[PDB]
């Protein structure tokens, strides 16, 4: 009642004051406290309220401080009944950097989203896949200084976090980055975004082919992905590089 419905009473102006900051600091102690924690983390309304308050530019650092404190100490804060709202919260915080403080906050938040894999290895497919979806989506961000960090962080997530043998590389390619590709029919995204995502999928393919866990149908599938987005600027160079490095990797294992 008081928080969501009475929007006019509690606004941008009120939460920017000292009173709102102390109110939020006292409020998060309930989540810290043992009484209402199991109740509060499950509810939709509370996380909807934090989704609202993350839009407040003054309060973004406070919410990020709370989340960073909470996730590190206890890995059990996240569960299947509350993960997607938290992921949306970090998505909003990372996308807040539209315009240094916001840039630094996004810089920390991207790594934080990348860091939610070691804390709990017991993960569902849809559970893990949203993190990769958010990281892939965050490459769309027009500001160069954030997307250039986002792509390398997503590469650092793919390189040494996910164990293949209870998923597979096929769905990691299909259900993850490829939704960006099929959803990029708008020309405003332009060749820069598709070239960047092509580069990183080439890099991770190179790594896991060096290690070696693939089959014929993999290579056929990324071949189909390449032909689905034909463009004389990028397809020719990437195809030549790929058909050279596949034989280099084949040379790797035999001797």
């Amino acid at each position: 009642d008081e928080l969501l419905k009475k929007g006019d009473i509690f606004t941008q102006k009120f939460f920017a004051t000292n009173q709102g900051k102390e109110f939020l600091k006292r409020l998060f102690s309930l989540t810290e406290s043992e009484f209402y924690r199991g109740f509060l983390l499950g509810n939709e309304n509370f996380w909807k309220f934090l989704r609202k308050v993350t839009a407040m530019k003054e309060q973004s650092e406070s919410i990020f401080e709370y989340l960073n404190e909470s996730i590190k100490t206890d890995s059990n804060i996240l569960t299947n009944e509350n993960f997607m709202w938290v992921l949306g919260l970090l998505d909003e915080i990372s996308s807040m950097g539209a315009v240094k403080k916001s840039i630094e906050l996004s810089l920390k938040s991207i790594q934080l989203t990348s860091h939610l894999l070691e804390d709990n290895n017991d993960l569902r497919k849809n559970e893990i896949f949203a993190i990769i979806q958010a990281l892939a989506h965050q490459c769309i961000n027009p500001c160069k200084q954030i997307s250039e960090f986002a792509v390398v962080t997503l590469e650092q997530t793919l390189i040494n976090k996910i164990e293949i043998p209870m998923e597979s590389v096929e769905e990691l390619i299909e259900g993850g980055l490829l939704p960006l590709l099929n959803s990029s029919e708008t020309q405003e995204d332009q060749k820069i975004l598709i070239s960047s995502i092509l580069t990183i999928i080439s890099n991770v393919y190179l790594h896991y082919l060096k290690l070696g866990k693939t089959s014929n149908e993999t290579f056929l599938k990324i071949l189909s992905i390449f032909n689905k987005f034909v463009e004389d600027s990028d397809i020719e160079k990437k195809l030549q590089q790929l058909i050279l490095d596949k034989k280099s990797i084949e040379k790797g294992n035999g001797s």
